[PDB]
């Protein structure tokens, strides 16, 4: 259905840029494995309700599947299909021993206590069992899941498998206590720098005292402001969330932005600093604009507007096709969302690495190892996009799937 | 979802008939597990191609799941969703120790060789090996599959699981030589004989010189047909397939009408026989009338013409919701579908019996064994229409949704 | 102490066979004890942890038997001498059982439905590792009934995914999810087979003679029931706690359990007379069945007691000073764990229904029931007359010698 | 009454944090009691039951760690403390483990080797299902040595045939089949870290300093040995259960060991003056390491030990009411539990090694060992200070605190 349909197109608009046989290019449409189950819990009122939960393993030609679990009111398997599709080539393009996979329930979270929330967890975990496993498919959080629905996820999945092997790692996204890995607040943010600042030394910009826009002022536009503050030592002119922007040719302060949300709801109305919509904080004058909010915010209409120097698709396609082509006439560099937010599964395999040796590592160790890879993705993207003379998502899409491609092709599932 | 939605809303109809809750009613109308997989083989000249496969669990508070696999290129996941329904009233109604499941492909075999046939027999089993086994869902063979292809599947069950159980019993439809039940071939027409016999008792008819037309002679008509005059002493005036019925007053010697079948390709033209249409032979004056072709052959448009005494669903759902009432007004007793050829899933039950148990039963055994199921359940099914005062059909769902719904109470997964 | 009384009784019957003493030293000890931590959270929300065990006293002639007891005064010594006794009470009847016990100190009578359904799945999550079909399969006891055990296949099921007959877990459980047939009468129903023997081994016709019942319980009310409408007998007495009624023209059990449910005792039964439990005790009777309390004939009223068969279908209803005064006075008992076996012996048959996918009319669990008492009956019966030792020193010589067989067959122990 | 001391001290833990009384009960029950038959075969051919215990305290944090001891007086009392102190002392470093113990009530003295090995593969079979390099992992402890250990992973393998890193069942194994380098002087060299960062927090330079080491077994000579070689200090005294020596300038502690290998005790070694285990207690010296056995300075003599730092290198050499006096004059102790932490940390790096399938060297095992050792100290040093308790109480604190948020995370208790 939709969301589905528009992944495999964007697959097979990818598709002309690399040889790839039909007989692969055909398996690489449909994902491998579709579960849909009754999740059902009892009420604090004594009422059983049962809700709709969904696993999708696309492929694990490279590795077991990987991906998070969405719990949303508006949630449909179309969209779960879709996300276990990019998730494939957002695990392949990063070079981890991963599939990809995704999950989902269709519920309101708002509308269920802390109790509900918990039996609604343990009895997804007991829908999906025979599917899920350290080896096979390891979940993590996502839109309204959290450290704390992952935790009792894994304990639940101890409870069932008897303690028999590394449980720690049949999820990611735990809290510390109980195998959860630092640099997981920030993987997202601080991998989508990392792809900032080797954007940067490949335009030949220095980014120190330069300006930078963030759209979206959730966990991962917060982080994406401060870190390119603090470490990229830019300027950050403008945020917004929902409810509109805020501009400040000499920078705002992300801590203090943020608290002003957390007091007032909106960074809207921040002392200091001007109110804009986020159609003009997308058009403002700056090196870097990260879309970190919402799919679809840059597109035909508004592409030519563009002045940024470098887009971070920090958000899941805040691009169109359309607005792809304008943007790369105009020589703007964008960091497709798949390559430029694959931090996030990144430390998540660094916490699963952790799980399945036992053996925990540092804040610093996690850091360099989440540089050293998302560094290395950036050049064999960007270098692909030179050498071929295609726009970096395409390029994205030839590093990832002829990774997923090869493994198909060595194990036999395609023989050409 | 059409065959789906049809499914929900006749157990919504019977519902009103009972006394359950709504949250038991709910989980009802929702399959518990669903699966949606790809089903790769290497065609004879070397190309890979991936088929869709489904496995649907609807409900296993009785037992395992158990119901077949149909493989035609209009499968939907509607229609195994349905059907999957369907099986779980079906062995609840003759008091098995189950619960209902079904599979499908979307494919069309008559266009795949005997070995393309045989690796997508073998693929499936390794695409939905974790959801089944001889304790949690036990397949079957369906429309274009058969003991051939059963015989396969269940090596390939074998071979993954490294004989650790009696692996015979993961699948039922088997050839003899590999742990399959004599009564197999004649099982759904043999079920619905004793339920004729039934009926015919409790209307006080004997049926000895008395009027059969079959509709449709596919195996279940033919042995329908077959069974009634060598074993009930009826005369058989008329049967038809696809194209065309045909009638003689004087009587059809079944075995001699599927040699003509065989030998010019179909009934019509038999020798001595008045050539009718599918109508006409619905519309005859019998005490038995027996649709075992397709669905929905009596329908508010012809209900009114039916002049049978007894009419014996041997193919699932011939009688839409509307002819139900007519025929209920002009006093015909209908024997339900899921009643009427639960021959079929019982014999394969005693199949699966004997594999669990290592020991194999007479074909006088597993007669005998049908004849008590059969005739028990006719009876539960009569005298519960009798005493509400519903139909047959109503009271089919009474009987079977209550063994269900009690099996989900006594587990503890609904409260009330 | 309960475990101690448990031991001395091995150690007594010991007395009557040659068991060599490193198979008596073995025997004397449950091969495994599991005490775990049972969390449930509470309907306002707290989270208690609640005590529960699981004793497997010896698994040599196959999985081990027995219930999970839900009682605030549970102990592991009881759950260890009830495990003792299951090892017997199963070998006396022949079944392809050890013997086991559990049990979770809990008053139930203070949990909600949806506390005791969490207690239940909780006890099943501590337990699994150590339970199983073709390992240890428990059953209701003490405030544990179908409902619960319920329950604890669906979580059994739950945890082990489908891959055996989980049903097959755990016995007494409801008709809807693999129960028997004959669950609720089985334990009278045996005991009435083996009174039926013993009749036939005194040379009595049991058709018009006399019986007296102490408890009117689920057991007590089918005792009477059966023995009126099977074996011919007149019902002149029974009682409950409240104390007992007596009729010397009949009781008809059915009036008495409509009488005793709308006044809470069977007490001032139309057309009866009132009297204590003692004198139901005393009755001049062709048979006696205490089936309410254990140790309510003692060396203090043994020598009053005039039934010529007393059948033990209550636990320890007999004091072994007793048993000297009612053999030495020439009366029949037929002992607790043989008279009552027909509990185990059905919950036996509903595991086979279990494991073999195939389930049994009401008529074929009651003449497989009646041929397991009757030979049961006649082995032990023929063991007392051939040893000349009393019928409960007879019962554990059937029982400890398959046990101890078993053992020297699998090379436990040498000799 | 081991165990009820075990709980008191949790009880005095919750008094230095909050904790709800949900957590506090919960922690107070081990989750897992089993005590089993353990049979063997002797060499005269009798068939002997022994009495075996695993305990596995709380797993919330990883699988649980814990020895095996062989001992006559063993109690399923004693095996129940142990194990609920083996969750405070994985948790205090940092571990990836719960708390666990076993235990076989035996004289191993008694039996022979061919003995010992039937014994240590019986203990194996009969605790099978409960343990596993994922869920439960022993180690040696009182009479069980790598010896036993090797018997004791061959056994697992065996029944486990070969799925999984078997070697990781079982720590303190052999080189030859997946031991690790660093296993005979962790707790020393763990003593040695927390006695360097100690100095550190004192403002202290150990090199040139003067220490003196009760106890001259293993931990007492590789403490003084490895003071000298690392931290440059002068060892002046050591001691065992004969009596000490002294000698100001200075002992070679290679020299006393070989003098304690041909006369049995470290007194009247040539080189110094003898001086008795309480002169030794009372010297001045930087660093005083109670390396020997339990309650040496009570309050009797609390108040005349003049070391800076007290490394309790032994367990519960120091009495609370000892803890409270030299706390008040200002003496830093490195409580038991955290100062030799030094073993059950290299063991866990053991455990790494077997689930990896790969060997660390010895440098590899030392300074990982010294930054979990340094982090541990700076922890229980930065509690102490920050909430003004005794380090005793802090250790306590940070450990209770890791093992509840795991607890909490998991949704074991709701706060
Ligand atoms: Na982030």
């Amino acid at each position: 259905i939709d969301p589905f349909e528009m992944a495999v197109k964007q697959l097979e608009r990818a598709a002309q840029y690399m040889d790839i046989s039909e007989e692969a290019l055909e398996w690489l449409k449909k994902p491998m494995r579709i579960v849909e189950v009754s999740v059902p819990i009892e009420m604090d009122d004594g009422s059983v309700k049962v809700f709709t939960g969904f696993r999708v393993q696309h492929n694990w030609a490279r590795g077991p599947t990987k991906g998070g679990i969405r719990w949303h009111p508006a949630e449909t398997l179309s969209t779960v299909k879709a996300l276990a599709t990019f998730m494939t080539w957002k695990v392949a393009v990063v070079d981890l021993p991963y599939g990809g996979g995704k999950g989902g329930i269709i519920v309101n979270p708002k509308e269920l206590s802390e109790r509900e929330q918990e039996r609604l967890a343990r009895a997804y975990i007991r829908a999906v069992y025979d599917v899920i496993g350290p080896w096979t498919d390891i979940p993590a959080p996502d839109v309204y899941t959290n450290p704390k629905i992952m935790g009792w996820m894994m304990d639940e999945y101890e409870t069932i498998m008897r303690r028999k092997g590394p449980a720690f790692g049949v999820i990611t996204g735990k809290p510390l206590s109980i195998g959860g890995s630092l640099g997981r607040g920030t993987a997202t943010a601080q991998g989508a720098i990392f792809t900032i600042r080797e954007a940067a030394k490949a335009l030949g910009i220095d980014l120190k005292g330069k300006k930078i826009a963030v759209q979206g002022y959730g966990n991962a536009g917060y982080y994406t402001a401060k870190l390119a503050k603090e470490q990229l030592g830019m300027t950050v002119v403008a945020v917004s969330d929902s409810r509109g922007g805020i501009y400040n040719p000499d920078g705002l302060d992300p801590d203090e932005v943020l608290k002003w949300k957390r007091e007032h709801g909106s960074v809207k109305d921040f002392p200091g600093a001007t109110n804009i919509t986020n159609e003009e904080l997308l058009e403002l004058e700056v090196d870097v604009l990260a879309p970190a909010a919402i799919e679809e915010v840059i597109t035909e209409k508004n592409a030519d507007n563009i002045k940024a120097k470098i887009v971070a698709e920090v958000a899941n396609g805040p691009v169109t096709p359309e607005a792809d082509d304008i943007l790369r006439e105009k020589g703007i560099l964008q960091i497709p969302d798949f390559l430029c937010n694959a931090g996030g599964v990144t430390v998540s395999y660094f916490e699963w690495v952790q799980n399945i040796n036992g053996y925990y590592w540092t804040e610093e160790e996690v850091r360099e190892k989440l540089d050293k890879k998302m560094t290395k993705a950036f050049w064999e993207v960007y270098n692909t996009h030179k050498d071929k003379n295609i726009h970096m998502r395409d390029a994205a899409y030839v590093v990832a799937v002829s990774r997923v491609y090869q493994a198909m092709k060595d194990r036999g599932w395609v023989k050409k």
